[PDB]
C-alpha cells in the first residue's frame, strides 16, 4: 500500500500546520521510498528541521536541501543522488509532489509542492506523490514566498514521519 508521510510546518519557530501526503510507492517505489525514509530520519538524516528555502506563489514550494539550506544541498538514501526512476505520473495540479533536481538522473532529496499547474515540467521531474491532507496549509506557506522564491519568514519542518 502506498505510504502517508506528513510535515508539521512552522513559521519563524510557531506552528502553522500540518500536511500529509500519499507516496506512490506502486508506481515510482525507489523515488517513494527515498522521500518516506527521509521523513521518518530512520537513517540519521532527513527533513526533520530543515526549510523551504524556494517559495513561488502561483507555482510551487521547495524544500528538501537538509544539507546546505539553499538548494545546492541534499541527498538520497541511494547515494547523492539517483536515477529519473521513471515518468509516469504528470505535474496535473496544485498537490503534485515532485523531485527537484539539476538535470537528467540528479535526484537527492530536493522536491517541491506545486500550487498549480506546472505542465512543463512533465518528463523532467519525477512526480511520486499528492497532498493528501492540508493542501491549504500549502497555499498559506504561498504567503510567505515571493516571486523570485525568496521567503519573507523562515518556513521550517518542525516535525515530519509516517502515518498510518
Ligand atoms: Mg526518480
Amino acid at each position: 500500500v502506498n505510504p502517508t508521510v506528513f510535515f508539521d510546518i512552522a513559521v519563524d519557530g510557531e506552528p502553522l500546520g500540518r500536511v500529509s501526503f500519499e507516496l506512490f510507492a506502486d508506481k515510482v517505489p525507489k523515488t517513494a521510498e527515498n522521500f518516506r525514509a527521509l521523513s521518518t530520519g530512520e537513517k540519521g538524516f532527513g527533513y526533520k528541521g530543515s526549510c523551504f528555502h524556494r517559495i513561488i506563489p502561483g507555482f510551487m514550494c521547495q524544500g528538501g536541501d537538509f544539507t546546505r539550506h539553499n538548494g545546492t544541498g541534499g541527498k538520497s538514501i541511494y547515494g547523492e543522488k539517483f536515477e529519473d526512476e521513471n515518468f509516469i505520473l504528470k505535474h496535473t495540479g496544485p498537490g503534485i509532489l515532485s523531485m527537484a533536481n539539476a538535470g537528467p538522473n540528479t535526484n537527492g532529496s530536493q522536491f517541491f509542492i506545486c500550487t498549480a499547474k506546472t505542465k512543463w515540467l512533465d518528463g523532467k521531474h519525477v512526480v511520486f506523490g499528492a497532498v493528501k491532507e492540508g493542501m491549504n496549509i500549502v497555499e498559506a506557506m504561498e504567503r510567505f514566498g515571493s516571486r523570485n522564491g525568496k521567503t519573507s519568514k523562515k518556513i521550517t519542518i518542525a516535525d515530519c514521519g509516517q502515518l498510518e
